[PDB]
């Protein structure tokens, strides 16, 4: 049916958009600060303060497994990455400043992705 065709087209187009967003976000982090989960050997107290850890590898795994229903769910995981980094690290640190940089750049990319969801009619 055409309802199935439209649903499958919205799924594949949202996936294409989210993959482009995630690639642009990762390209802005060549130091790989947000690429992978934090090592508990290097940071033993991380889970004493961060209850819901998040990183770009976890997001990519969720994206490619069809785990994001809409752009808002993807935005929530990106905000978790930024917020956890700003909560764990003191403000006068290279890691907190990297989160502020990615929050600036990421906000612009995500608002452009919202304009594309609206233009395409994805949600």
């Amino acid at each position: 049916s055409m309802e199935q065709v439209a649903m499958e087209l919205r799924l594949t187009e949202l996936t294409r958009l989210l993959r482009s967003v995630l690639d642009q976000l990762q390209d802005k982090d060549p130091a790989r600060i947000f690429a992978q989960p934090v090592s508990l050997k290097e940071v033993p107290d991380y889970l004493d303060h961060i209850k819901h850890p998040m990183d770009f590898a976890t997001m990519r795994k969720r994206l490619e497994a069809q785990g994001y229903k809409n752009l808002h769910e993807f935005e929530e995981d990106f905000d978790l990455i930024i917020d956890n980094c700003m909560k764990y690290n003191a403000r006068d640190t290279v890691f907190y400043r990297a989160a502020v940089r990615l929050r600036d750049q990421g906000g612009v990319v995500l608002r452009q992705a919202r304009r594309e969801v609206d233009s395409i009619g994805l949600e």
